DNA sequence: ATGTGACTTATAGTCCGTG
DNA sequence: TCACGGACTATAAGTCACA
């Protein structure tokens, strides 16, 4: 899957800016430690919902998020 | 009673109206069984990005076209 | 046509750990 | 702090019999 890829790298990538770490956004998502692991490193397949506690954690609006997404969906060569 | 989740399913039936197609057609374009795109429809289904995905594939949109409306539909 | 409850099967997502 | 894994539970995917 193509789109899982690039929503868990914009996830890291917002995450990294915050300097939070893992714990500190599993903290803040209702999710646990390993479960944002396994997003960032496996591109777990998220549901909307949990897609929606990330941004929550992450405290990004979800429409900055969402053109994140697209820059890296629009990302080429 | 989740918010994206609202706007998520309100844009998938927009399109597919715009497209003129029905529930079935899209079933039939996304291999997915039509009573579960109704439920999506009625904000009744947490639906994964890969459902998602086979949607959008089912709706003949771009990731990047449906990200844009989902963006316009959060904003209204 | 679409909607819905009531399921079974697959997997999201949690919990217990480690080096 | 995080990658990684076993094992588990909660819930999404997928289906159908109605409505």
């Amino acid at each position: 899957s193509f789109l899982l890829s690039k929503v868990s790298f914009v996830i890291k990538k917002i995450r990294l800016e915050k300097g939070m770490t893992q714990e500190d956004l599993a903290y803040k998502s209702n999710l646990d430690r390993t479960y944002i692991s396994g997003i960032e490193r496996n591109s777990r397949n998220l549901t909307i919902k949990s897609l929606e506690l990330i941004m929550k954690g992450l405290e990004v609006s979800d429409v900055v998020f969402f053109e994140m997404l697209i820059k890296e969906i629009l990302k080429h060569d």
